[PDB]
């Protein structure tokens, strides 16, 4: 009834298994039979799926009274991030919170991050056992996750948090990260041992962050441009109340989780693709020689934006491997589709997957082929034509006519896109300077994508060859 119900075999499990294995293949098979609208039930709820640029526009630009993001996620995210932040509050408070973070991610702050990021990556390569010797292999996902957590903590989280990852922050975030698995999506409240560790880790992280805050106020000073010393001053809401340290702590935790899971996954895919394409890596290296010079001066916020192909590699990687595959909202009021007789009721969830349009033939010819040169049409870290609407933070292009929305659109769109492009590009440029990458003998292509966790990542333990240049 209403949108076409998918023909499945069982109650309550539905196609979740088909969805969990590969959402895109599942979304594509449903599109062949049902069109740009399906409705499949993953476990308990009814999830309506609207595909196409309209489908993304319908859900991402849905009216605030009609769709609800927090209700869908809050129970999973709130125990991990903490209270009063992000989803644990009305949408208005989220917009102010987004404002504070985007406030602290200005270009001058981004400028200060580049030398820090280069320092951490160079320090890692020299001190980490992952790249010792002229030639060898290395666990891509494990190594890359360490690099993204070092670069994000040093720049964004600050000195103390960066120092804390040398002792008892590693185990804290591993314990806290156990909160995410979608099993928690439904039973985030059950007192299973993994949830008890999550709660214990969340409390301990909060106490540590606030002590770092209290220590700074005891000195009443400030150093350089981290979102910690920012949220201390960027505390006043429109009502006139300063952001309490507890909220600051929980925001940092949220930024800590969101940045790492997204950066580690994408950067891993970047390294994996470059191993399959040695010609592309050598072309990246030649770009730095041509654009920056034979001397290869240190990377800065300025000379990074000249890298055109480096940006393309990130863009093409995001197109096929963006860690989020399903955006999901809770339907509050019944909504009429603009064109058809279909009506989406309240008992339903809505799911928009901009990745489907990002791998459609009509939008990208030969979509599954990873080719950064397809982007010789246009490049944009900040992108495009459509209208810009402000919901309380900056001015965000809610535009949907685009089939390429890795960071989403509308009032929830990502505010860490610039920081992500800064971090990914910097790490990539540094790794391009230092290494060549090859697959292990006999290995062709790339590993499959794991969709079982909230975030998607490469499937198993993937190793590739590294070879230093000098
Ligand atoms: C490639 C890396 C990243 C990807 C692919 C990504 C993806 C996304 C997507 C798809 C959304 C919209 C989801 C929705 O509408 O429900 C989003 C929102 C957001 N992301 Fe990211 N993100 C990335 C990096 C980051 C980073 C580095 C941060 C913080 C430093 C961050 C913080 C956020 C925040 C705060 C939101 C707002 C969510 C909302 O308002 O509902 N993201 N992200
Ligand atoms: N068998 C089986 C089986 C397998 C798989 C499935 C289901 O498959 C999936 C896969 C992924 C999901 C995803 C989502 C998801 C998670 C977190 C968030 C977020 F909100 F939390 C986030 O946007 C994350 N983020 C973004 N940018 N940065 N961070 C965020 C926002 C603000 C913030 F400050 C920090 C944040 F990190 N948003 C969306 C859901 C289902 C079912 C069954």
């Amino acid at each position: 009834k209403t949108p076409p119900v998918v023909f499945h075999w069982f109650p309550f499990i539905g196609s979740t298994i088909s969805y969990g294995i590969d959402p895109y293949k599942f979304f594509f098979d449903c599109r062949a039979k049902y069109g740009d609208i399906f409705t499949f039930i993953l476990l308990g709820k009814k999830t309506t799926v609207y595909l196409g640029t309209k489908g993304n526009d319908f859900i991402l630009n849905g009216k605030l009274r009609d769709v609800c993001a927090e209700e869908v996620y809050s129970p999973l995210t709130t125990p991990v991030f903490g209270r009063h932040v992000v989803y644990d509050c009305p949408n208005a408070k989220l917009m102010e919170q987004k404002k504070f973070v985007k406030y602290g991610l200005t270009s001058d702050a981004l400028r200060s991050y580049v030398p820090l990021i280069t320092d951490e990556v160079e320090s890692f390569v020299k001190n980490s056992p992952a790249f010792q010797g002229h030639k060898g292999v290395f666990d891509v996902c494990k190594t890359i996750a360490e690099i993204t957590i070092y670069t994000a903590s040093r720049s964004l989280q600050g000195k103390e948090v960066r120092s804390k990852f040398d002792s008892t922050f590693a185990e804290l975030y591993h314990n806290l990260d156990m909160g995410f698995a979608p099993i928690n999506f439904m039973l985030p409240w059950a007192p299973l041992p993994h949830n008890r560790k999550r709660d214990a880790a969340q409390r301990k992280l909060t106490e540590t962050y606030m002590e770092i805050i209290k220590a700074r106020r005891q000195a009443g000073s400030k150093k350089d441009s981290e979102d910690m010393v920012w949220n201390l001053m960027s505390c006043v809401y429109k009502n006139g109340t300063p952001v309490p340290d507890e909220e600051i702590a929980h925001m940092m935790i949220a930024l800590l989780m969101a940045g790492q899971h997204s950066s580690s996954s994408t950067a891993s895919w970047i390294v994996l693709r470059l191993a399959t394409r040695p010609d592309i890596m050598e072309e990246l290296y030649q770009e730095q020689i041509r654009v920056l010079g034979s001397d290869l001066p240190p990377l800065t916020y300025d000379n990074l934006q000249k890298l055109d192909l480096h940006a393309k590699v990130i863009k093409e990687t995001l197109r096929l491997h963006a860690p989020i595959h399903s955006i999901i909202r809770a339907v509050k009021n019944p909504m009429a589709v603009d064109g058809t007789s279909y009506v989406i009721p309240t008992s339903h969830n809505v799911l928009s997957s901009p990745g489907v349009t990002a791998r459609s033939e009509e939008h990208f010819p030969n979509p599954l082929e990873w080719n950064p040169h397809r982007w010789d049409e246009n490049i944009a870290a900040s992108a495009e034509d459509d209208e810009k609407v402000d919901y309380g933070y900056g001015l965000v292009s809610k535009g949907t006519n685009s089939p390429y929305l890795p960071f989403g659109a509308g009032r929830h769109r990502c505010i860490g896109e610039q920081f992500a492009y800064l971090q990914l590009g910097t790490i990539t440029a540094v790794l391009v300077r230092l290494f060549r990458f090859r697959n292990l003998p006999g290995v062709d292509g790339i590993p499959d994508t794991d969709y079982s966790s909230l975030f998607s990542k490469p499937l198993g333990r993937s190793f590739v060859e590294f070879e230093k240049r000098h």
